[PDB]
DNA sequence: CAAGGCACATGACAACGGTGTTCAGTGCCGCGTTGCCCGATACCCCCTACCCGTAGTTGACTGGCATCCGGGCGCCGGGTCGCC
């Protein structure tokens, strides 16, 4: 909580791993997991309560690896908002 | 010389003259205002042209910006860390 609050952001991004090819892959890999794993839980049918659980699981690790790609990748955002900074736009 | 007999005019007499009222009736005609007939118009339709919002675009491309000093001047007031 300082002045000039964009400092304030650069560290609230901190330290996160950037994330290797084998890395990023292997989270999409979980990424579609958890969507299959939702798309199961979201059918209307009958599913055993605890398979349902580990859907649940798995929807929610993805959920953190989307956070992971999200944080890790906020740098890269940042570069491009200076890339358009200076045009009325804060 | 006085009395009796004829002309012209005379006290009234109505009835025309001419015109003024009055009745009484019926209109005459003053303006106000109705019933027409047209021209334009606002209000439905169809058509397409162009504004306005939404959705994509695959080598890679991973932290920014320039601040700010010569007020000046003092005070309040709180915080802030030494102090013994």
């Amino acid at each position: 909580a300082t002045a000039d609050p964009v400092k304030d952001y650069l560290k609230q991004i901190g330290k996160v791993p950037l994330l290797n090819a084998e890395q990023e892959v292997e989270l999409a890999k979980r990424i579609e997991a958890g969507l299959f794993a939702e798309d199961k839980l979201a059918n209307s049918d009958k599913l055993a309560p605890k398979l349902k659980r580990e859907l649940e699981i798995i929807a929610e690790d993805g959920r953190r690896a989307k956070n992971h790609l999200l944080e890790a990748n906020l740098r890269l955002v940042v570069s491009l908002a200076k890339r358009y900074t200076g045009r009325g736009m804060l």
